[PDB]
C-alpha cells in the first residue's frame, strides 16, 4: 500500500554528477580536488576559490538534487550549519514556526540563538493542521518541520502543510528529511520549498562524515541560498564530499535493508511483554500509518519504544546490549541504542521534553545492517535481563 | 630591531597536542578519527567524546597546538575563516554594534555589511589605523571591534596594544584581531591585549593551499565557553581530515614563514628599485609608514607584497599576463607565488575601494617559497613586457 | 538450492576488528592511523606497534575483518592483487614447480610466465576443469597450485574441493584459490579445502572502484608465519587509508552482492530469452554446464554475465557502441555496469559486469543496444 | 666548502608536475585521482614521479609502496645465477632481503666495504650485475665515493649501480650526477618528512633501464596509493626548508655531543673529525639531521640515557619533523646478525639520533640532561 518506488533512483545515485567526460582522465569515480585556488586565464574571468566552490562539492551536489528530484542542491559542514544558513534567509522581525518535536540541536539553535537576532520562535504541532493554521501570522516567513520527528516519530502531512502555508503568501516550508532519505520520501514532490538533511546520518550512512544538504527548486530561493553558502562559509571539505558521494552509491540497498531489519525489530518489540509501547510508522499501530503509506515508499531503521517500568529498567536494558551500541547519532551501518532524555535531547528543556513524551523510559534504536536474527537475539536477551513489571 | 622570536615555537608546533600516550598504539602522529560517534559506558556521562561535531580527537589536538602557538589557553577550529567570523558575531544580540576596520578582507566586509546588518546589528567601518577615530566611534552599544593587521590588500598597520587599551577603557567590548596574514609566528595579538586572535587557516597556517579552515584563539574563560557553545550549536565545524592536514601544515610553519620573509623582503626591495614601480607597500621596508610600529609588535614580516605599477590598468593587466612563475589566482599564503589584482578579483565586493586606494594600478603579491633568483627574474621580465611610462 | 548463506556474515562484516574498546576514545569506527612510528617504552620491548611496515592499527582491523569473512584464522593485506601473488610466490625457492590454471587472469599469467620463471621456478599450465588432468601434472617438485573460479571471462567453474583432495594427497603443496570474482559472501575456498584464499579487493570486496588492494586469507599456522615474514620483508604493503576505504566498502558487501546477483540473474535471463543472443554463460543458469557444482559450492552468483551475440564482430561493436547505461571500460566488480569485448573468447564474445542500477534500466539499455545491432 | 646548491631546486619542487593546465579545473594543487576504471598509471602518481625526477636531476622516477618494495623491484631486473655486491653496513631491511630472501632464488649475495674502493674493485665477478650502495651508511654513517665507485663499476660492462639516497635526499646529494645508475629512496623518511607515508622512490636516466623498471613496477604491482602520492608530493614542497633546518640542528647537536665529556665518539659527516669529511664536501651540498654517537660506559648507560630523553622520542624510524632516538643493536638493526654488528661497530653503546625541527636550545638541553642522568 506504499507509494510506488521512484523510477531510476539507483541509476541516478550511481551516475549523476559522475560523468567521465568531465575530466582529462575519463575516470569513473571523480577525483578529489583539495585545492583552494585555481589559475585564472585573465583577471576578469571556471573555478576561482574552493569555498565558492569546487569540482567535488559540485558532483555531490548534482547527485543529491537528482535523488531529491530537485533542480539544485547545496552542501554544508553539518546539518546544523545547513539549518543556520537556512535561517539566514530571513531578517529581524521574522517569525519561525517549528515542529514541536525536533532534533535536540535544532530546538537549541532556534530557542537560544536565532531568538537573539530579532527572530520570533514558536513551537507548534504541526502534526495537527489546525494548530499550525492558527499560529501563522503576517510575520511568519519560515516553517520548519521534520517527519517523522526525532525522537517521537510523529508524522506530518507534508502536502497538507504545504497547501496551507502557501495560501498565506511568501512563506518558506522546510522539511528535514534526515530520517527517511529521498529514497523513501520526497518532500519537494509533496510541495515543500526546501528538503534538508543531516547527511551525517543515512545519506552518507557510514558514520565517518559530518555534513548538511539542502535541496531546492525555486530559482530565487536557490540564488539567495547560494549567496549564503559563500558568505557564511559553512562549507564541507572536498574529502568529506567524496566520502559522502561514495556512500550514496549504496543508499538504495542500504535503505531497503534498514527497512527489513527495522520492521522486524518493531514487530518483535511490539509482541514483547516487557515493552509498553512501540512507535514506528511501518506498523499499523502507528496513528499516522495510513498517512505514511501515502507520503513514503517505505520505512527506515528508526524504532522508538518505551520500556515498562522506570529509568532504572531502561538503564539495565541498555547496559546488557551486546550488539547494539550505546551511542548518539543514527542511520549508520551499525545498530545503536540511545536514551534521548538524557543524551541526544538533553538540550531540550525538561518541560518541553515532558509535554513531548520524551520520558526516562523512551529508547530510540537505530537499526543497522547486521543479521536480523542477531539484532533480535540481542534485544530479547537485554529485555529478559531488565524484566520490568509486566 | 624586531621583537625577539617567541621562545618555544618550533618545539610547540611539533609536540603540543601530539603526545603519543594519547593513543593505545603510542603513534607519534595523531590518528585521523573520522568516527561520527563513540560508545558510551552509561547514559549521560561526563567523560570522553560523544559526537564528532562537539566533538573529536583530531580537531582537539589541532586546537591544542594552535592555542600554544598563539600563546593562548584555548583554540577553536571551524569550517572556514568566514565561518569563524559568523560564529564570533553570533556572540552578540540585536541592538548591538560592531566596529570593523576599514580595509578588511572582502568577505568579512560583505558578511558584516550585507548579512549581519539584517539581524539588528549596527555595522560601522572606521579607519582604526587612526586610533583616535576608533575612540571617537565607540558608543554604549558597541560590543565588538574587528581589526585586521596588516590590512588586506593595502597593508595599513594597526597598533594592537594601542587599540586594546582604548577598546578596554569602558564597557564590556571584545577586540578581535584577524592575524591571517601574519601567522602567530610573526605576531601574537593576545600578548598585545586582543581578546581574540582569529585565522583564516586556509592561508599561512596550513600553507599548502588544500584546506579551507578557520581558527579562533582565546584566553578569557567565559569568552571561551560562549565560543565553545556556538561551535557546537551552529555546527560550522571542520572535517577531521582537514584538521589532520592543517596540523600537518603547522609542523613547518616556522621554516615556511622564515622563507616567505626572506623571499618577501627580496621581492619588495627589488620592486622599490624598479623604474616601472610607483610605490611598494611592504611592512619590512623602511619606507612603510608604520614601519617602526611593525618592529615593536612583530618578530618579522610575511610574503605579502603589494605595489602599484606605473601607468594604467592595461599595464597591470599586461604585467599579470606575462608572469611565468607567479600564478594569477585568488588565495594567498601557500608554498607558491600568486599575483592578483584586488580591484577586479579578490576585492570585487567601488566607492569605499577608491577611498582605500584599491585602484587599477594596485597589485597584491603572495610571494611563495620558490628560489629568490627565479622570482626576481619573473618579475623583471614581466615588468619589462609592460614597460609603463617611467 | 545453493549452499545456505553463511551465518552471521553481515554481523561480522560490520563488527569484527571494529571494537570501540580498542581506542581511548571508544570511536565506533576505527581511526585512520597514518603514523609511521610509535613511541617505545624501552629499547626492544616485546610489545605493541613499532613500524608501519610491519604493521599498523588500520591495516590490522581490516585483516581481522576479512579473515572473519573468509572464515579464516588469519589475513594479510597487500598493495594489490599482483603484489599478493608475488608475496605468495616468494614462499618458494629455485627448483620448485608451480602449477597454474589454463584460463588464468592475464596479470598472474604475465608475472608467472615472464618474471617468476626467470628465478628457477618451473611454471606449467593446466586445464583444471578436468580433475584427472591435474593428477598427471603433479611432480616431486610441485609446491603450489593456483586456481581461479569462476574463470574470467569464459566463466568455467572449478571443483575446489575436488582439487583439494588430489593436491593434498601428494604432501607438501599449497592450493591457492583466487576468490576475487565471488567474494567470501558467495564462496569460501578455505571451508572447501584450499590452503589460501586470495583476493584482488580492487573488485567486489571494496566494490567502489577506488582502491587497489590485495588480500590473502589462510588457516595453517606455519604458512601464516611464512606469509607474514614476506609481508614485512618485501614491503608490498597497503596504505592505511586504502585499508580504511576497503574496510568501509566491506560494510556493504552483503547488500551489494545480493543486488549484483539479483541484477545479474535478471540480465542473464533476459539474454537467454533474446533471439539475437547465440549463447549465455552465467553460473546461476540451469543452462550452465557446471550449474550443479555451483549450487554445492556457492551460496549464489555474481554480476558477471558473458554472452555471445548473433552475427559477427560488426554486430558486437554496434551493440557496444550503442550502450547508453553500461560503460565501455576494462575493469569489473564495481557499483557501475561495464561492458567489454575481451578479445579486443571469439569475435563475438561480450562481457558484462552488471552493477547496482535499476533492473528496468539495465534491461532496456541492453534491449535497445541489441536492436541497433539487429534492426527492424 | 660544500658543493654549491643546485640551481632551481625549490622552484622545481613546487611546480614540476604541478602544471594547472593538466586539469579542467585549472587547480593549482593536483587532484587526488582515486579511480581504478577509465571510460573508453594514474595522474596523482605521475605528478609525484615528475617532481622527484626533477629533484634528482633525472629523466624518470618510479614510485613504490615502500623503499623495501623498491629494492625488490630493482633486484627483479636480474636473473638466477647473477651476483649482487652490497655495501656491508646497510639498512637492516636491505640486509635482510638480500641475505634471507633474494639468496633463495639463484642470486649470489656478497658484502664488501665499498668505502674502500680497492676492495670493491677486487670483488667484481664476470657475473656481477648489480652493486648496491648506501651513503652515508645506516647507522654507522660510513661515506662512499659515489663517483669513484661509479667509475670502477662501469669499467667492465653491464653492471648497475644503485645508490640508496634516503639519508641525504636530492637536496644534498644527487647520485645520478655522480655517475650512479639508480638513485633510490625510502620516501618514508626525509622525502615525505612528515612521518605519515610509507613509500619508495626510484630515479633513473638510462632508457632501457627505465622500460625494464617500468615493466616491473606494473608486473609486481607494489604501487603506492594515489592518496599517499598526494601526501608525499605535499611533503616535498617543504623539502628545501626542512633539509636546511635539519642541517643546522644536526650540526649543533653533533658539535654539542663532540664537546660533551660523557660521549666517547661522534659520527657526523658535517664534522671535521669524520674520516671522510673532506669527501662529503666534494660530493654533497650539506648534511642532514642524522647524528650517531657512542656513549661512554656500557649498555646500561645507553639505556638510562634513552629513558631520560624528554624531547627526543624513543622510536624506530627517521628523517621526520620530530627528534628521534634509538639503539640500533637492539631495535632498528636486530635483523642484522649479532656477529655482523660487532664487525660493523653497531655495539651496545651506539645511539642513532634523527634530529628534527624543534628549537635548537631545547634539543641540546634535552641531550645535556639525559647524559647528566646517566653519568652523575
Ligand atoms: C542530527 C540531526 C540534525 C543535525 O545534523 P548534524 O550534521 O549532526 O549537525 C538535524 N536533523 C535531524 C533530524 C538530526 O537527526
Ligand atoms: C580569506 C580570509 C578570511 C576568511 O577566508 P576563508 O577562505 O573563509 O578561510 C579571513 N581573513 C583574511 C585576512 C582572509 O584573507
Ligand atoms: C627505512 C629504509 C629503507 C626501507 O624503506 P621502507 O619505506 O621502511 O620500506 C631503505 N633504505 C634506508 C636507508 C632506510 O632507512
Amino acid at each position: 500500500g506504499f507509494l510506488p518506488h521512484f523510477q531510476h533512483f539507483a541509476t541516478q545515485a550511481i551516475h549523476v554528477g559522475q560523468d567521465p567526460e568531465q575530466w582529462t582522465s575519463r575516470a569513473v569515480v571523480p577525483p578529489i580536488s583539495l585545492s583552494t585556488t585555481f589559475k585564472q586565464g585573465a583577471p576578469g574571468q571556471g573555478f576561482e576559490y574552493s569555498r565558492s566552490g569546487n569540482p567535488t562539492r559540485n558532483c555531490l551536489e548534482k547527485a543529491v538534487a537528482a535523488l531529491d528530484g530537485a533542480k539544485y542542491c547545496l552542501a554544508f559542514a553539518s546539518g546544523l550549519a545547513a539549518t543556520v544558513t537556512i535561517t539566514h534567509l530571513l531578517k529581524a522581525g521574522d517569525q519561525i514556526i517549528c515542529m514541536d518535536d525536533v532534533y535536540g540541536g535544532t530546538n537549541r539553535y532556534f530557542r537560544q540563538v536565532a531568538s537573539e537576532f530579532g527572530l520570533k520562535i514558536s513551537f507548534v504541532d504541526c502534526s495537527k493542521i489546525k494548530l499550525l493554521e492558527a499560529a501563522i501570522t503576517p510575520e511568519t516567513k519560515l516553517v520548519w518541520i521534520e517527519t517523522p520527528t526525532n525522537p517521537t516519530q510523529k508524522v506530518i502531512d507534508i502536502e497538507g502543510c504545504a497547501h496551507i502555508v502557501h495560501k498565506h503568501g511568501d512563506i518558506i516550508l522546510v522539511v528535514d528529511n534526515t530520517f527517511m532519505s529521498p529514497y523513501f520520501q520526497r518532500p519537494l514532490a509533496l510541495g515543500a520549498d526546501i528538503s534538508m538533511y543531516s547527511a551525517t546520518k543515512y545519506m552518507n550512512g557510514h558514520s565517518d562524515v559530518v555534513m548538511g544538504l539542502v535541496s531546492v527548486n525555486c530559482e530565487s530561493l536557490h540564488n539567495r541560498l547560494r549567496f549564503l553558502q559563500n558568505s557564511l562559509g559553512a562549507v564541507p571539505s572536498p574529502i568529506d564530499c567524496y566520502l559522502c558521494n561514495r556512500g550514496l552509491k549504496t543508499l538504495h540497498v542500504r535503505m531497503e535493508k534498514h527497512f527489513k531489519n527495522g520492521m522486524a525489530v518493531a514487530q518483535f518489540l511490539e509482541s514483547n511483554p516487557w515493552v509498553e509501547k512501540v512507535i514506528y510508522p511501518g506498523l499499523p499501530s502507528h496513528p499516522q500509518h495510513e498517512l505514511v503509506k501515502r507520503q513514503c515508499t517505505g520505512c527506515t531503521g528508526m524504532v522508538t519504544f518505551y520500556i515498562k517500568g522506570t529509568l532504572q529498567h531502561a538503564e539495565i536494558f541498555l547496559k546488557n546490549l551486546k550488539l547494539f551500541t550505546l551511542a548518539e547519532s543514527l542511520g549508520g551501518f551499525e545498530s545503536l541504542a540511545e536514551l534521548p532524555a538524557i543524551m541526544t535531547h538533553a538540550s531540550v528543556l525538561k518541560n518541553d521534553r515532558d509535554v513531548l513524551g520524551i520520558s526516562d523510559t523512551l529508547i530510540r534504536l537505530s537499526v543497522g545492517l547486521e543479521d536480523e536474527e542477531d539484532l533480535l537475539e540481542d534485544l530479547d536477551q537485554a529485555l529478559k535481563a531488565a524484566h520490568p513489571p509486566s
